[PDB]
């Protein structure tokens, strides 16, 4: 779209 | 898009 | 895009 | 605890 | 605790 | 604690 917002997370514990 | 915001996080404890 | 705001983090504790 | 991790966010769009 | 990690973010678009 | 880590951010676009 006009702006694209992407977040990716990896964790052993507590990826929120 | 016109702006792209990208965040990648790796963690053992806590990826917020 | 016109501007890309890319961030990467690696940590044992507390990626924010 | 031994370490306290705290995150607070305010947004109009796209708070993650 | 022994260490405190505190983050506050204000945004219109995107708070990661 | 023994050490305190604090970060405050204000933005229109993209608080990371």
């Amino acid at each position: 779209g006009l702006f694209d917002i992407i977040k990716k997370v990896a964790s052993v514990i507590g990826g929120l």
